Parts: structure tokens; sequence; C-alpha cells
């Protein structure tokens, strides 16, 4: 068969974390000595090859900051294990306990690495299409890989959403609203605004002002995401390195302050 396919028996679900339209996530153990992620689908309710889609997905894809595929069940009922992220969606993670503590320096450091991670996404040509908070996972030491793999208005290109012009550049664009959920500690893109005002808005030209307690720097590396132009916006190739280097390059004078 393929070298993913594994026993029913290698798989232990212990405990239950979600339950969605096409299956349930769990966090079990694979041979008795890995935890790991497992994901589910119910018959019926989802094509094999519809669900089985986003797996043979990740088999070509291999990077630190990508969630790990482990193994499959391809047949029905169908069973995707992954590596495990043990802090859950980086958006609870922001919203949740950890929040309040979470400073600039750790949350230019997240999204340094998510940038990683798109980075590779970027030089192997490939597109995500929902790259937000929601479908980040973070796991032990701050560590954050990008998932979920194969309407977000608020956080949709409008090339895409209005066009369906998907691409990497529409990537960055989620990215710049990325930003912001990061550095306003998971809150929605454009608060008061509908999906409807969302859309008039930022085809008028209209972004989303400097979060409280923001350095302008970023601030403005969020305005280049969000520039109207999809070849406008810069890669995340720069945007990595831009990350990374903030405090030494971009902001040497970084003083912490009340919320970041």
């Amino acid at each position: 068969k393929d070298a993913w396919e594994i026993p029913r028996e290698s798989l232990r679900l212990e405990v239950k974390l979600g339950q969605g339209c096409f299956g349930e996530v769990w966090m079990g153990t694979w041979n008795g000595t890995t935890r790991v992620a497992i994901k589910t689908l119910k018959p019926g309710t989802m094509s094999p090859e519809a669900f089985l889609q986003e797996a043979q997905v990740m088999k070509k894809i291999r990077h630190e900051k990508l969630v790990q595929l482990y193994a499959v069940v391809s047949e029905e009922p169908i069973y995707i294990v992954t590596e495990y992220m043990s802090k859950g969606s980086l958006l609870d993670f922001l919203k949740g306990e950890m929040g309040k503590y979470l400073r600039l320096p750790q949350l230019v450091d997240m999204a340094a690495q998510i940038a990683s991670g798109m980075a590779y996404v970027e030089r192997m040509n490939y597109v995500h299409r929902d790259l937000r908070a929601a479908n980040i996972l973070v796991g032990e030491n701050l560590v954050c890989k990008v998932a979920d793999f194969g309407f977000p208005i608020k956080w949709t290109a409008p090339e895409a959403a209005l066009y369906g012009r998907f691409t990497i550049k529409s990537d960055v664009w989620s990215f710049g609203i990325l930003l912001t959920e990061l550095t306003t500690k998971g809150r929605v893109p454009y608060p008061g605004m509908v999906n409807r005002e969302v859309l008039d808005q930022v085809e008028r030209g209209y972004r989303m002002p400097c979060p409280p307690e923001c350095p302008e720097s970023l601030h403005d590396l969020m305005c280049q995401c969000w520039r109207k132009d999809p070849e406008e916006r810069p890669t995340f190739e720069y945007l990595q390195a831009f990350l990374e280097d903030y405090f030494t390059s971009t902001e040497p004078q970084y003083q912490p302050g009340e919320n970041l």
C-alpha cells in the first residue's frame, strides 16, 4: 500500500478536542509511544477522496514550521494522524490565560515563525487560501506552525474575495491581518464592521489603524501587506527576515509596555 497506512490497532483516541461537519479532532497515542493529533471523517457527510485531499497535500510538504503529517487510514472510517500541538490554535492561545502575559517580543517571534512556514510554502509555489490565527497551531515553547492546508472576508485579499484571484500574494495579505490578531491579543479584525462594510471600505482604500501600543514600523509592515496591487505586496522571505531582525534593525529602542 502507501507508506502512510497504519494498522487501526496502533491508534488510541484519548481526548476529544473538537467536532465539526466532516469529523472529529482528538489527542491520542500512536504505537503507544507517540502522542499525536488525530482527525476523523464521518462517513456520509464527506467524500473519501474529498477529505483525503489535504492529506495527499501534506505528503509532499515537510517543514519545521508546518504541522507534520504522520500517518493515515485511507479506508473508511478515515483517520489522519499529525504531530500534536499542545496549545491549540493561536487564536485560543491569544485570547485565553496565556494572552495576558504575551509581549511584543514574543508576538513578533511567533510572526517570524509563521512567516518562515509560509516562506517554504512560497518556495514550493503553493498557496494556502486561509492563513489566519484560527489556523495556526501553538506547541511547547511558544512554537507556531501553519495548518489546515487543504467567509473569511476580513482575512481575504480583495482580488481573491471578489475575483477568486488566490495567490501567495493574497496569502501575504491575510498575513497582515494575522499581524493585527497578534498585536490585539486575538481580536476580530475591523471591529464593529460587518462583512459588507469591509468589502466596500477596503476597496475605498481603507486600512486598519495602528493597534494600541503597536510600533508604527510594524503597522507600516501591515500596510505593505495590504497594498491593493497584489504584486506590490512583500514576500514571505522578506517578511520572515524583517521580523527575525525586528528588534535590532527596525526597533532597537524597544521598551516594554502595559500590553505590548
